[PDB]
């Protein structure tokens, strides 16, 4: 699926490992710590589409597929995918080719997309570097296609970024030498194939930045699919320059002042506002961006804050940002692990409850924006306008004149006061009435087009036209 076809779709993102096992069981030990297999499958994901599909997501990505170094390491399996060995075989804990085409299959029946994450950058191997044998990994069976071993010291030196190695003495991540004629061929005849056995949407790719940017044309072009890169750096002049060499990358930008604004009730929404005009202005096309405030990478969002209020309004910025919502398995759940491994935890042993709050909240934000882009083919591509921000709250607007979504956020928190915030700039005529979607209450725009937003709770407020409404399944 193209770069424009994506930017309609929210994604559910999931560790193959930890989201859902064959037998279906809720109680099955996963303990973090270990760091091991936990029995998660592809037919495990099948097997629980309507929980990802109840919530309103359109599509899941899933961690590598490809065949891992086989050791119980010092810090554990590769049950994450991250260290491949053989990226012509499957991992076989996930299932076989037939599960994983079976997957996809599932996914299409139900009009969503699959995207799988993929590493080009490097190979996994237990061991120090000067134990490693090049022969293991297929088809790169020799030191010659690796760069010489080093590892990254200097993060400001991009060459060093690129040249040398991620990982450590204990587990050594080889680093494929991508300036090879050999090497990119490879890649590229292996990610379109790929991508064809599998009839994969779009694709993940991890480790951006560790790769020089004259790789990534080519193997955008050989997917043939959106590509959103992982580029790990919060400055939008090292990071949205990525967006010229490859479809999307994830926002980091937006991930840092966002995380801040909303885990504290002193967060600041300066700080979001401005980033959200700096990426807006500043990266090649905010709207294939992938915004998120939880991955397997950072602590959880619950880890800062176990207040329900502000995961909620952190939730529906994800949503409602232009982009691509992202939401990782056990946000919606309220997980609050922290650092990996401890943002690793099973899905499962949650008992996939259909009823939790943010399983509801992100139901709602999810149902209007799909309503939404349903009958406003502009809504994707109108850029997000931050029109109001205070000490404790941030309001937004996206869509069509007329058809806009009018976000309105906060960081006071469960313990919020009740007051009326008399927001201007929201772009609705006098006497309009608007729908807050989320609480499905009514808001009516002044004679002077001002909107008085009820404010309690410290909770999150999505209003729509009321009018524009008609025939949804929303506020019934
Ligand atoms: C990207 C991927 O998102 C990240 O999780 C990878 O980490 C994996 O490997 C490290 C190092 O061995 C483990 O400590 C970790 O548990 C495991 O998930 C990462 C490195 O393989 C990927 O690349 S990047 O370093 O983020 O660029
Ligand atoms: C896809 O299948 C083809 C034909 O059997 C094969 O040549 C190729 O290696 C496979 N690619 C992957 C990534 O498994
Ligand atoms: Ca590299």
């Amino acid at each position: 699926a193209t770069p424009a076809d994506w930017r309609s779709q929210s994604i559910y993102f999931l560790l193959t490992d930890r989201f859902a096992r064959t037998d279906g069981s809720t109680t099955a030990t996963c303990n973090t710590a270990d760091q091991k297999y936990c029995g998660g499958t592809w037919q495990g994901i099948i097997d629980k589409l309507d929980y990802i599909q109840g919530m309103g997501f359109t599509a899941i990505w899933i961690t590598p597929v490809t065949a891992q170094l086989p050791q119980t390491t010092a810090y554990g399996d590769a049950y994450h995918g991250y260290w491949q060995q053989d990226i012509y075989s499957l991992n076989e804990n996930y299932g076989t080719a037939d599960d994983l085409k079976a997957l996809s299959s599932a996914l299409h029946e139900r009009g969503m997309y699959l995207m799988v994450d993929v590493v080009a950058n490097h190979m996994g191997y237990d061991g120090a570097g000067s134990s490693v044998d090049y022969s293991v990994f297929k088809p790169f069976s020799s030191q010659d296609y690796f760069h010489p071993f080093c590892f990254i010291q200097n993060y400001e030196d991009q060459t060093q970024v690129e040249d040398c190695w991620l990982g450590d003495n204990t587990v050594s991540l080889p680093d494929l030498d991508t300036t090879k004629d050999v090497v990119k061929n490879e890649w590229y005849d292996w990610v379109g194939s790929l991508v064809s056995n599998y009839s994969i949407d779009g694709l993940r790719i991890d480790t951006v930045k560790h790769v020089q940017k004259d790789f990534w044309p080519g193997y955008n072009k050989a997917a043939g699919v959106y590509c959103i890169g992982e580029v790990l750096d919060g400055d939008p002049a090292y990071t949205c320059p990525y967006q010229n060499v490859m479809d999307g990358v994830l926002n980091y930008p937006i991930y840092y002042p966002l995380l801040n604004a909303f885990k504290s009730t002193s967060g600041s929404m300066d700080d979001l506002y401005n980033m959200i005009n700096t990426v807006k202005s500043d990266c090649p096309d905010s709207t294939l961006l992938g915004t998120f405030v939880e991955n397997h990478d950072n602590p959880r969002f619950a880890s800062y804050t176990n207040d329900i209020a502000l995961a909620k309004n952190v939730a529906a910025f994800i949503i409602l940002n232009d982009g691509i919502p992202i939401i990782y398995a056990g946000q919606e759940q309220h997980y609050a692990g922290g650092n990996d491994p401890a943002n690793r935890e099973a899905t499962w042993l949650s008992g996939y409850p259909t009823d939790s709050e943010l399983y509801k909240l992100i139901a709602s934000a999810n149902a209007i924006r799909n309503y939404a882009i349903s009958k406003d083919t502009g809504f994707v591509t109108y850029k997000n306008w931050p029109i109001y921000k205070d000490d404790t709250t941030i309001a937004m607007r996206k869509g069509t004149d007329g058809s806009q979504i009018v976000t309105i956020l906060s960081n006071k928190g469960a313990s919020g006061d009740s007051y009326t915030l008399s927001l201007s700039g929201a772009g609705y005529t006098a006497g309009q009435q608007l729908t807050e979607v989320i609480g499905c209450t009514t808001v009516t725009v002044g004679s002077d087009g001002n909107v008085p937003v009820p404010m309690a709770g410290g909770l999150p407020r999505v209003l729509y036209p009321t009018e524009k409404l008609a025939g949804s399944k929303i506020c019934s």
